[PDB]
């Protein structure tokens, strides 16, 4: 039912690209949200940052450049940052773990992270959380 995490990519799409979209690009789809590649997740975090100003100053240099992030360790570090900032802004432990994400595992938890990202960027810019995480 409505509590199960099955197909919660539908809630992701409604949270980020519903009636009042957080961002327009990239277009979210069931395909991408069921098996989320790192580059797509980088696109979505970047798109939220660009559309709302969320987490100002969190990233710079190669972290800003999706094609520059190729190493598993770098991917994990990038995700760890935004997950901590979202968690701090909301005061909730995000269930998504960076190593699971990078491996393509628990995609329903990756979707919870994305939904939480959506909720956090509408709560505030997270500027102080960023300075705390850094």
């Amino acid at each position: 039912g409505a509590a199960s995490m099955c197909d919660n990519w539908q809630a992701t799409i409604d949270t980020l690209q519903g009636a009042s979209p957080v961002f327009d690009k990239p277009k979210l789809s069931q395909k991408l949200l069921e098996k989320p590649p790192f580059r797509f997740l980088h696109d979505v975090v970047t798109a939220v940052q660009q559309a709302t100003g969320f987490a100002p100053g969190l990233y710079q240099g190669d972290e800003l450049d999706g094609k520059a992030i190729q190493e598993k360790d770098a991917k994990v570090a990038y995700l760890k940052k935004i997950i901590e900032v979202v968690s701090m802004v909301l005061g909730e432990q995000c269930p998504a773990r960076p190593n699971k994400i990078v491996a393509g595992l628990e995609p329903e938890n990756t979707n919870i992270f994305l939904q939480m990202l959506g909720r956090a960027c509408q709560k505030g810019n997270g500027a102080k959380a960023v300075q705390k995480v850094l």
